[PDB]
Parts: structure tokens; C-alpha cells; sequence
């Protein structure tokens, strides 16, 4: 399923990200802000069980507990992802982290580095983060690795994704929960997202 | 209008708050967490205009600018509200802050107090701009609304563009008691507990947020 | 004893606070920043016992545990103090907070408007009284007059700037107190403001 | 020069880090806490300039401005450092983040490792303005300093104004192996553990910071 989070709050931040006038401090900071907000969206979709707690005045009342918050494995795709993940962790403190290294349309992408914790089959909720999904190659390559682990669920957290990508990804993995703030219409020749926001990695790491 | 924010995330934190076993650190911390989350919600209700920015790649594109984020006066109802306001400020760093030291009078009686001797022992509110500012009144719990209504009497006078109320728990009695006397108010809350008890406390409730968070 | 924290880092932030060009966001934010920084300074002065812990290679070694971090009772001198206490809480999360509103009415003394201080454990709690500006030290002394009655294990005072008049009037009446501050300004006018200071902290912070 | 930051506050956090029973969250969180604390310590050694600002009181006063907070490049030695750098950034927001991915060529019981082979699987480092930038290399642990020296190998031909090393724990062997070759480096650390074992692990140490933090 596709989850486009276009509420005023996120669209407001996205705007500042897109604005070529926002410096690296504010750019990185907004990536963090969206990561936490984005993690709160993902939070509401997770499996939870009904519990009972007694209150100070000695009365019992039903409550909620998002159990799966203990079963999260965030996958950091090297670079631009670091800041976004820094937001996600605000919503998934108990999550373990994996990092991946890969690099280059349609051209195949190769994985050159990868240290991922052990994904508990049928239990874990893997969250693969990367601010931008253009052609969707990077993402799909990481996916191969992830599906092998047979996780309970797989989420993809991005800021902007091209239509080409969303469809590319959801067409081969309809069971994947793809979250994003905006879906931009095109990819020029260089494989860039338009309007997009330029190069996230560069705008944040500086 | 009434805004009950009962998404799994907030209901999850509320549970923690209600849990008598939840210690002081965690109690105070969840009040902050909800304040932040509630500010974000309140943020999506604010007036915004569409602007048009230019991306590094040279093109223009429509965006969003919540202009009213520059126009926010938060009212921190002294004590319990401090952790909650800390939360809100994460969503409204351009907000001015008024502090009101209200204090309720205890009354052990037969029924449930309708209104109580609520006198304000403190009140330093910054200048509110008529027909422009969005005043946000914060207080973790609204029981009989005594306190709340008492403050609204002060804020109203300054005719703000609109008034919000941010609470974690609110009794049915109160919600109605406020939306009746001030119908065009934006009341946000995570849960609406059925009834108030013999001593004006909310049931089930989460205990005395004031004591729980400051000790 | 007097603890003047004038390291480059704090003097750097103070400068921004003093600067008339620093807005409500940045002013309030630096009060928070200094609050946690001074909190760490107070931390280094607290009681702590030596403990033993086993490291991941099954090797036991000595370490440190500032348990007194469990016995903190911070007091808000209403308004300007809130942002300051916010940062201190970053260093004393387990602290119980106290709120207290006062006001004036040459060195005109004071009257207590509001006062809610949690129960202080005699010879156990480390009470920390927060208030960014200590001018004629009256507000401060009036609050002390109550805290001292509770015989806490210790008493700290956390401020950003304080006048020499104040530092001396406070440390002369209660010598055992730990007064922390970033700067000690020279004078104060006929009105009672600290010069050059930074203006009305409460107004610069709250707007 | 060597800067051992062993004040009660940092020794208190280190203890928690060493405590094998310190769960992942708390472990990661303390790495952040120390990163920020250690940064404020570094800020205190940076070149500063006296300035003059204006109080609203119309009056004027001399002040401090560590102008060098604009000339900082942090190199996040990959994995272990993420939490550590995450806090240094709390002290150096105007810093550019360089990122090197180092991986040690393990070895098993033999004798005690004197220097190990390092495999570079990633490198994105901004341009270091010669005679201008203060480069800060971060890595929780320094065992044989193999990794460290490997990185210094590049950060040095760039002649930065100054080079800092931020670590939580470093072995005697390492501190000496680094400062003997790069006498003028500013090496910051909370503790200097005595010996290393046959696998090159610090003792007593605190385990594998990367494994503890990334789980
Ligand atoms: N047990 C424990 N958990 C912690 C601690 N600090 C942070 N956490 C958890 O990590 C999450 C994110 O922590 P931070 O990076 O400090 O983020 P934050 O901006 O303070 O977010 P909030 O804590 O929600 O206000 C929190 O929501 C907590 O659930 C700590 O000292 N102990
Ligand atoms: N201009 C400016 N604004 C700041 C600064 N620090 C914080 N703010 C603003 O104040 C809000 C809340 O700041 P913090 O208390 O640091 O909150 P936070 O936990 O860091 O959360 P974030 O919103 O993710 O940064 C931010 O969303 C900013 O809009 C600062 O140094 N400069
Ligand atoms: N048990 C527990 N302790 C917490 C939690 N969040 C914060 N704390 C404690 O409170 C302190 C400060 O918390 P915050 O208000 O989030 O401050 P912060 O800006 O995140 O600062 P640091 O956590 O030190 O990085 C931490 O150092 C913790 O000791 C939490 O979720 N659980
Ligand atoms: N311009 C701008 N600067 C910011 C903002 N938020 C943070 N900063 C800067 O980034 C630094 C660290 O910010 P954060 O990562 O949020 O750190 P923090 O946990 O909030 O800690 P504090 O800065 O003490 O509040 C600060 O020293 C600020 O100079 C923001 O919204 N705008
Ligand atoms: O809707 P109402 O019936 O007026 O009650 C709500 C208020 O009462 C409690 O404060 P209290 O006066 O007990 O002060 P404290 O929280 O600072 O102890 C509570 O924290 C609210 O502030
Ligand atoms: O001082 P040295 O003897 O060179 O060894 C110490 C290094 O080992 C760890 O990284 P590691 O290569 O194990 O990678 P990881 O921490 O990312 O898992 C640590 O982060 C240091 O970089
Ligand atoms: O493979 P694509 O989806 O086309 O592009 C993905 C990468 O390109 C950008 O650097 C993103 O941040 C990812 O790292
Ligand atoms: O009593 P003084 O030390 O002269 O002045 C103290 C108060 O004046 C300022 O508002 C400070 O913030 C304190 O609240
Ligand atoms: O696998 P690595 O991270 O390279 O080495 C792991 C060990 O190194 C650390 O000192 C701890 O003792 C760990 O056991
Ligand atoms: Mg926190
Ligand atoms: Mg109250
Ligand atoms: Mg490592
Ligand atoms: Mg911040």
C-alpha cells in the first residue's frame, strides 16, 4: 500500500526542503523533523494489542500498547539516510539498525557494503529509509536482501518519490508499506527527481 | 469544534500516563511528547497560503507555508501545563507565552462540583493581537472546566483570531461546559473521560498531573 | 562557595543573551542551553560513590555513580526561570520541581505571591534554586528563608548573571550555599537592574 | 596534546556504557550525551575572538565569540560514531560532515595485536580548507589506533588548522601510537584503558560500541 503524508505540516517542511535557499543546518534539521513525523505515521499502522492499566484513583481502564515498537529494524542506506533515520529513531528507540552501501534510467545498481542486524522472520518490521526514490534501483536492490529475511512487514520511508519509482516498487512488492510526503512527476535524463529538492546528501552533509 | 486525537500513537502514550505505575520521569516526558504531537495536529488546522519556491535544479513549484505559525500565543496554566507547553513549543517556537497561576479550591461533598472557587494567583500575559493571533490555552486535564472558563474570560476580551485548548484528558461535563459557553472554540484532547468523582477528579483519569510531574 | 562558570562556551552564549539583537527564539533557547550546561557543572560537585560494573568481556572494574542525582529539588523563581529550569532538567530528570512567584515592594524587599514546593528531605535533598538574574538578591534571599528551614543536604543557586552586591549579600548570610553563575556584573542603577546585563529575561524569553 | 575528560559527569555516563547490562537504547543515548559534552569541551579550546554587543539597556559590554565554530569538519568514522557524532553536532551545527567507512581485518588469539589492516568501504569527506578548518575525527573506541592512523593519513596531507580526535575510550597503546606520530593532535577521550587482548579488544572497555548501539 502507498501512504502519501501530505498534511499541511509535512508539506510545509517539504517546501523548505525544496527551497534551494534553505541552508544545510535547516535542510538537515527538516530531514530530522520529517523522519520523526514520518515515524509517527508508521506508528499508527503498526500492530498493537489492547491492555488494561489501573489508574491512580484505583479504577481500571483499557489502554493501548504498540507492541511492535519493540520489533523494528531500520535500514540506513548510506548518506542522505543518516539524518532521516535520526528522526525515525525518535519514534523507534528500541529499533536496531542496518546500513547499506550501493551505487549506480534502468542501469543496474550494485551493493558494495552491508551490515544488517538479524531480521527475525515473521516478527520484525523492517523500515528502509532514504529521502529520495528516483528510478527505484537503489531501493529495489536493498529490497532483494530484505525479502530474503522474510520480515513481518517492510516499510519504506522517503520524502519524495517519482511515480516511476512508486509503481516500480509496489508492482513487485504490493505488500510493502511505502511512505512518502510527495510523489514528483518526472525523472530527467540524469535520473534526477523534478522538481525534487536537489541532492539531499549534499544539502545536509554539506 | 471538538478534536479528539485518539490515534494509536497518542492512545499509547495516554495509557502510559494513566498507568499509576508510571514514574515521574516518564510521566513528565510523555506530557512533553503529547504536547509536541498535539501541536503538530493543531498545526494542520491553522491557516496557510500556497507559496511557490525554486528547487536547486532551477524549476519552480507550489509549496505550503503555514503563515499563522508566526501568530501564536500559548497560555501556560501554571503547574501541570508546563510539561505540556514544553511540548507545544516544539511545534510553535515562534509563540509568545503567557503564564497563568490559577488554583482550584478543594471541596469534599455529595455531588460533583459544577463550578469552584477558582481565583488566579498569577497572570502575566503578553499582548494578544485582535483578529490575528491564535491563542492556545494549555492544561493537561479539564475536569469541571472551572479553571478553563475562568481563563477564557480573560483571553476572550482580547478578541484573538481563534482560540485553541490543548488537554490530554477532559470530562464529558467539561467539554460540553466549554463548547456551550464558547461554541467557536477549537478544543483538542486525547480522551474524554465519562465522569468526574466526589472530589472533582476525572475518572478513570491519570491522577493529579500536577503532583505526578513536579512531585 | 562561589562558582563562576566563564569557560569560552558559556561566555559565548552569554554574549548572545546580552546582545539586543537576539530574538525570543534564540534568547529562550540559550537560556535552555546554559541551564543544561550549568546543570553539568553542578553535577560535578555532587556526592557520588564508587561502584563496580562488569564490562562485556567479563571484567569487573570501578566506575562512578552520582546517586545524588536521585535527590534533586529544583525551584522555579517564576517566569524568566522556566527556560533555565528546562535545561537543568536535562541534567536532573529525576528532580522534583518547585514553583514560586514573587515581586518587589533603597533595595525594596519582597512578598510571596504563589508558592508550591514539594517536600524537601532534610539532610538528603540537594535543592537547586533557579533564576537567571540576581540583582539586589532580595527575591533570592526571600526564597532561601523558606528552603533553609527545610535543612536540605545542600543548596545551590543557578543564575546566568548576578551583581557583586548580590553575590556578597547572599554568600554573607548563608556561607554554605553553592552559588553558580556565568558572570558577575559590576553595578546596578537607582531602579535595580543589573548593568549592563541583558534586560528583562522574562520579557525577552516569553515576549 | 592529550585531553582526558574524567569529571564526575562523564565518568558517570562512561560507567553506564561499560555496564554490560546497559541495554541498546540507553547505550546509544549515552554515546550521544557524551558526544555533546565532549564537544562543549572542544569548543573551549577553539580559537575565539573578543567582541562587543549591545544590551537592550542601550549600554555596551565586551563579549566572547568563538568564531572557529564556523570552521569545523567532523569525520564520522562509520557505524560506531553515528551516535557520537550525533551529539558533537549539538555543539557544532555549522560543521560539515565527512564520513569514512572503516572495517577492521580481524585476527584471533596469537599474541597482542600491535597494528591491524584497515579496509575502507566508504568515503565522502568535504574539502578541508587548509590553515582554516578544525577537523574533528570521531570514534568511540581507539584500540590499536590502526583505524585512526589510517584516517589521519588523509586528514593530514590536507594541512587543516587543527585536528581533534574524539573518543570515549582509548588504550594506552593507542594514545601513544597516535600522539607520538602526530604530537600536535588534540586527542580527547573520557578514559584510557590499560591493555588490549589478543583479539585487539580494549580491557576493561565496554564491548563493541557498534554492536551495542546498532544492535
Ligand atoms: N530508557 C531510556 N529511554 C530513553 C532515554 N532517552 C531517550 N529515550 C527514548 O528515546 C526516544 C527518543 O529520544 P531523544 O533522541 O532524546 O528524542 P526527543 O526529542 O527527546 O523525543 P522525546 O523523548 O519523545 O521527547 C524517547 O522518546 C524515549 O522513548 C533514556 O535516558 N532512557
Ligand atoms: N532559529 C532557531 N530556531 C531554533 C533553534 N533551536 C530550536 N529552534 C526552533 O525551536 C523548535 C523547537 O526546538 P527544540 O526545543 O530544540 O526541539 P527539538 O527537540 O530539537 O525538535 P526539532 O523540531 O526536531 O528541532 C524547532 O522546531 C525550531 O523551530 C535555534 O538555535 N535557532
Ligand atoms: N526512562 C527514561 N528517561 C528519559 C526519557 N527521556 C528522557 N529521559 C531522561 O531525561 C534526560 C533528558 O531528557 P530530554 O528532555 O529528552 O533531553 P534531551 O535533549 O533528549 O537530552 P539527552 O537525552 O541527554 O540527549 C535524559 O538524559 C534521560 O536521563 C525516556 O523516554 N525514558
Ligand atoms: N537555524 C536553525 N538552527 C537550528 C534549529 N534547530 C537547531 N539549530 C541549531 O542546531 C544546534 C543543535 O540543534 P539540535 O540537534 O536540535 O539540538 P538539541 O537537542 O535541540 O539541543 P539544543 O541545541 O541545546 O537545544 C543548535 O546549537 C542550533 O544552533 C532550527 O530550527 N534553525
Ligand atoms: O477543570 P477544573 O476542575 O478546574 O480542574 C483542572 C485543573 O485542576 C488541577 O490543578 P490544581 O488546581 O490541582 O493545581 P496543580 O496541578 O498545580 O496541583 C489540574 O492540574 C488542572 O490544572
Ligand atoms: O583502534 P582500532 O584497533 O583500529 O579498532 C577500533 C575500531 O573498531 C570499531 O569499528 P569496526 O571496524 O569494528 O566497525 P563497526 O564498529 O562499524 O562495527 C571501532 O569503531 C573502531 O573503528
Ligand atoms: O536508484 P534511484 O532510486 O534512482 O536513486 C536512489 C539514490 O539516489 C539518491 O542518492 C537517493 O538519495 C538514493 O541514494
Ligand atoms: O531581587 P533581585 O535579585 O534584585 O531581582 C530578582 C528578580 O528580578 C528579575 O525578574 C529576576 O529574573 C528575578 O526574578
Ligand atoms: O567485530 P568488531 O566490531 O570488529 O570487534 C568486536 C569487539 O571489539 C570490541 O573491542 C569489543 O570487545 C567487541 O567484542
Ligand atoms: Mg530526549
Ligand atoms: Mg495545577
Ligand atoms: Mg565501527
Ligand atoms: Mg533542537
Amino acid at each position: 500500500p502507498l501512504y502519501v503524508i501530505d498534511k499541511p505540516i509535512t508539506l510545509h517542511i517539504l517546501t523548505q526542503l525544496r527551497d534551494k535557499y534553505t541552508d544545510q543546518i535547516n535542510f538537515r534539521k527538516n530531514l530530522v523533523r520529517l523522519g520523526r513525523i514520518l515515524g509517527y505515521e508508521i506508528s499508527n499502522t503498526l500492530d498493537y494489542e489492547i491492555v488494561e492499566v489501573e489508574t491512580p484513583l484505583g479504577v481500571k481502564t483499557k489502554g493501548v500498547d504498540i507492541t511492535d515498537l519493540n520489533n523494528i529494524v531500520i535500514i540506513n542506506i548510506l548518506r542522505a539516510a543518516v539524518p532521516l533515520v535520526e528522526g525515525l529513531l525518535k519514534a523507534f528507540p528500541k529499533a536496531r539498525q542496518g546500513v547499506i552501501g550501493a551505487s549506480r534510467k534502468d542501469m543496474d545498481v550494485y551493493i558494495y557494503y552491508k551490515k544488517i542486524p538479524d531480521i527475525r522472520a515473521k516478527v520484525d518490521n523492517v523500515i528502509i529509509a532514504d529521502p529520495m526514490i528516483a528510478t527505484a534501483s537503489t531501493m529495489l536492490k536493498v529490497l532483494e536482501e530484505v525479502v530474503k529475511a522474510n520480515p513481518k512487514r517492510i516499510y519504506i520511508v522517503s520524502i519524495i518519490s517519482s511515480e516511476y519509482g512508486v509503481n516500480k516498487i509496489l508492482s513487485k512488492y504490493p505488500f510493502i508499506y511505502l511512505f512518502t510526503v510527495a510523489i514528483d512527476p518526472e525523472l530527467n535524463n540524469k535520473g534526477y527527481i523534478l522538481p525534487g529538492l536537489g541532492d539531499a546528501g549534499d544539502r545536509a552533509f554539506g
